[PDB]
């Protein structure tokens, strides 16, 4: 029906600001340290400290497969990236210090996003 596709087309749209928004949110981390998954050969306990892992490249997968219905979930994917960083790694680490820093610099990007998605609907 033409109410799919117009729903469809709006989903579409919602990927595209989302993509640029991840783009500006991976512009504040140019370490790289959230970029790719913690590896579990390099960090074989890390799935008993963290439940969810995430990180950019995976939250690209599911960005390019439109898998983001609404900003919310395209943000908690984001804040696990920051939050699983900030319990794993102590206060003293550049890990955890990266994480804080791009929690307040990807904030500002944040607060404008929804914004832009509220206004355009
Ligand atoms: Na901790």
């Amino acid at each position: 029906s033409m109410e799919q596709v117009a729903m469809e087309l709006r989903l579409t749209e919602l990927t595209r600001l989302l993509r640029s928004v991840l783009d500006q949110l991976q512009d504040k981390d140019p370490a790289r340290i959230f970029a790719q998954p913690v590896s579990l050969k390099e960090v074989p306990d890390y799935l008993d400290h963290i439940k969810h892992p995430m990180d950019f490249a995976t939250m690209r997968k599911r960005l390019e497969a439109q898998g983001y219905k609404n900003l919310h979930e395209f943000e908690e994917d984001f804040d696990l990236i920051i939050d699983n960083c900030m319990k794993y790694n102590a206060r003293d680490t550049v890990f955890y210090r990266a994480a804080v820093r791009l929690r307040d610099q990807g904030g500002v990007v944040l607060r404008q996003a929804r914004r832009e998605v509220d206004s355009i609907g």
